[PDB]
């Protein structure tokens, strides 16, 4: 059942071309075929493709994200508008996954180390 | 309904509701008011619950259950998922995922 999901930062932009690096952040978690990545979050609002170098180090990858849910949260800082954006084809069971994993940040492991 | 970290209460469940009296199962819940999505137990013969009103009692009908193995603080344990009749897929990913991030590693 661990379809637990993780997270990362990653390149993202309105064009391929335009990614650039830390633009987001990724949910995804290892569905056998390495690492699937189901969400982004992002401050920006016109993004279209998350962007991931490949396993074998061999060329890139450039995954087609669905236009964005704007959304607010509060932060130490005050409000602060994001935007979540599901891959193509994303089912509702994975849309809930990542819901419910944005709701509330938990550790999957026990050992000092990120998340 | 919106979204909100799920939560969990204790609750009792039984094969009929005339069964259900003590508390032997875990509802997961919604609070966005309690919307239970489903429940975690030891029992797989579990088909009803009931949740004490916020003036009187509600029970809800369950759906065949799924078996799964969960680390513990003593060792794993074998156990049963119920969802609530005719949950969307979008509450069911919600509460797997918060079973899956339910592990505890090495």
């Amino acid at each position: 059942s661990p379809v637990a999901l993780r997270q990362m930062s990653c390149a993202a932009g309105t064009t391929q071309t335009a990614c650039t690096d830390d633009n987001a952040l990724a949910y995804y978690n290892n569905s056998k075929g390495g690492r699937f990545v189901l969400a982004l979050l992002s401050d920006h609002q016109d993004l279209k493709w998350a962007r991931f170098p490949k396993s074998d180090g061999t060329g890139t990858i450039y995954t087609e994200l669905e236009p964005p849910c704007r959304f607010v949260t509060d932060t130490p800082k005050g409000p602060k508008v994001k935007y979540l954006y599901f891959i193509k084809g994303l089912n509702n069971l994975n849309r809930g996954m990542v819901l419910e994993s944005l709701a509330a940040t938990v550790r999957l492991q026990l050992e000092h180390h990120h998340h």
